[PDB]
């Protein structure tokens, strides 16, 4: 909606973005992609 960057211009990322629930940078728990730093779990980006 609003992750375009406004919601008069789309850049279609919208369907990718989760939208208001994206809130964070990611979704929920960092989209638990820890990758390391994240929080050191999964090891292994997404």
């Amino acid at each position: 909606k609003h992750q375009p960057g406004g919601g008069k211009v789309q850049i279609i990322n919208k369907k990718l973005d989760l939208s208001n629930v994206q809130s964070k940078c990611g979704s929920k728990d960092n989209i638990k992609h820890v990758p390391g730093g994240g929080s050191v779990q999964i090891v292994y980006k997404p």
